[PDB]
């Protein structure tokens, strides 16, 4: 089984690009990160910053998680991100996503030792 930290990395990290430069970015990334294997993940956000920068968020601003937990942290600075969301023309196995690039503060839940991101809460 995948560790929580490893799953977060696979689902949300894309430091190889500064930003989504194409409307097909999500279709490509959702497939390659294996998020459309047995069903199309409805929603998923990728962050375009170094892994170190994202991990560093765990020692930044502590804010409440949407679920009420208190182990969430909000990035001090905005980060380049790309939100991927299924379009009305999406139907497994032919998943289809809308690609929305933006620069926003990230909010993640952190846990463990080392204390790292294990869940994507939201972006602002």
């Amino acid at each position: 089984k995948e560790t929580a930290a490893a799953k977060f990395e696979r689902q949300h990290m894309d430091s190889s690009t500064s930003a989504a430069s194409s409307s097909n970015y999500c279709n490509q990334m959702m497939k390659s990160r294996n998020l459309t294997k047995d069903r199309c993940k409805p929603v998923n956000t990728f962050v375009h910053e170094s892994l170190a920068d994202v991990q560093a968020v765990c020692s930044q601003k502590n804010v409440a998680c949407k679920n009420g937990q208190t182990n969430c942290y909000q990035s001090y600075s905005t980060m380049s991100i790309t939100d991927c969301r299924e379009t009305g023309s999406s139907k497994y196995p032919n998943c289809a996503y809308k690609t929305t690039q933006a620069n926003k503060h990230i909010i993640v839940a952190c846990e463990g030792n080392p204390y790292v991101p294990v869940h994507w809460d939201a972006s602002v």
